[PDB]
């Protein structure tokens, strides 16, 4: 989950 979200945020920004 940590990775899922981390990557999500990286992209979003």
């Amino acid at each position: 989950a940590a990775a899922a979200l981390a990557a999500a945020l990286a992209q979003a920004l």
